[PDB]
């Protein structure tokens, strides 16, 4: 009668709650999905084997289309958890699936963990500064989508900060890495000559949060575009300007040019 | 030789991520401040049986004026935890802990737990929609904090939602409700007479997110501000234009009044 939507964390099978571990073992029925994003610090035999229990990977169609035929019959008679990477209901599909809990009668509770939402305060730049987020997502064929370049541009005219989701082929486990980011909105401003971003722009790219060894790097575009961040996700930030705690931060802890401290202040 | 910035998360306990539980337990030494905010599912007595260790708590003098004096001295030669609400790192001036660390030759690492900052994806309101974020303070003397009229103002203006933190006195025990910041939002209206906060604007309140029933309403300021919520601690948001999704989930699952269904595009 009731179905837990468990959060995985941002990194590896250690990132997800003792609350969710614990609720998990409980489960009589265990599923998951890793089309919103992908733990890549972990494997799904490494997280079944914490958990302890079989999980049944959902695909997106499973889960969109399906939803109420595969997990919630089961919730009905049985408690059944539903894993996310990250938080729960932070990927923008999830909360409507809660509406379907509750049409087929099923009781349905949220079991957060850490979402790369909220972890990007590692950056250290201050988190009430970030504005709207945006995804960069690849181009291909004819389709050249550039909304994430306004959203920079909205947010900086503003003072604050961007958090930049970079696009992920799930199935494939293709991640798109902050110098292709970097790549695709220097293409965009040469496209739309709004002085949003240049090789001039500060950028701050955050690779493998929740790992003990992120790589938390701060520069200028031109500088950073083909420095080598590790292995994926990564992360692109365009801050704002910014406060001299959060840049005296980037200097220290994310080896940012004593540049940005006249310049970007 | 080092030391570990370890979030404890929302309401209880076991907020705390295995890796954070496990690296906790494995501390020579561990430090704490309970003061940026309030984890109401749990006591000082649980979280030391949990990891195991005796926890020393430090006041906001003590981590602010003396953390170099406190905590670093003995992470030169011991293996030490600071532990906090939420995550470390969001809204706290903890980030500039770990330049403190540096200077003093300590390594630092941040184990990340779930912040409330993502956690109001539970709202049903899209994460990628919350603008810049604000603080309701209260006032003191001849001093009335209004900065966070003016977030509200711009992200509205931008179709953002507003995530607006309460505010807390630690030691004094007081933790500002939803209706005292509805009511001191009120009073910077009928000031700046902006339009922008009145008693027919929606909002919607999180409270004890975390816990496995918080409280998750939604309605006009006029039927919310004399609402009980239960105990502290809350958030108040002031949504921008919504998504018809995101208005069905606050009717179905906030209790909103049927009315928002119908979008104004
Ligand atoms: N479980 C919870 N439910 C509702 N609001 C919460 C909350 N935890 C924190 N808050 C809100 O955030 C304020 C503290 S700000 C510090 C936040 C913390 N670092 C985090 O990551 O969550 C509180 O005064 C309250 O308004």
């Amino acid at each position: 009668m009731v179905l837990y939507f468990i959060g995985l964390g941002l990194y590896d099978e250690r990132d997800i709650t003792v609350k969710g571990l614990e609720i998990a073992k409980k489960c009589d029925y265990v599923f998951a999905e890793f089309y919103t994003s992908l733990m890549a610090g972990t494997t799904l035999g490494r997280i079944q084997k914490l958990i302890g229990k079989k999980i049944r990977v959902l695909s997106r169609e499973d889960v969109e289309l399906n939803f109420e035929n595969i997990v919630l019959p089961l919730a009905k008679e049985n408690d059944v958890a539903f894993l996310t990477p990250g938080d729960p209901l932070v990927a923008t599909t999830h909360a409507e699936l809660r509406i379907r809990a509750k049409r087929a009668g099923v009781e349905s509770y949220v079991i957060h963990a850490p979402s790369i939402y909220s972890a990007v305060g590692i950056t250290g730049l201050h988190i009430y500064k970030f504005g709207k987020s945006a995804t960069v997502a690849y181009p291909e064929g004819n389709w050249f989508p550039t909304s994430y370049y306004d959203v920079i541009k909205e947010n900086a005219e503003r003072g604050l900060h961007t958090l930049l989701f970079l696009d992920i082929k799930a199935e494939k486990r293709m991640y798109m890495t902050a110098n292709e980011a970097m790549e695709l909105l220097l293409k965009v401003e040469d496209m739309k000559k709004g002085g949003v971003f240049t090789d001039d722009t500060l950028v701050v790219v955050l690779a493998r949060a929740g790992s003990l060894n992120p790589t938390i790097r701060a520069g200028y575009v031109k500088d950073l575009i083909r420095e080598d961040f590790g292995d994926p996700p990564h992360i692109l930030i365009v801050p704002g300007k910014l406060h001299i705690v959060e840049a005296e931060y980037l200097v220290e802890i994310a080896g940012a040019p004593r540049e940005i401290l006249r310049v970007n202040v």
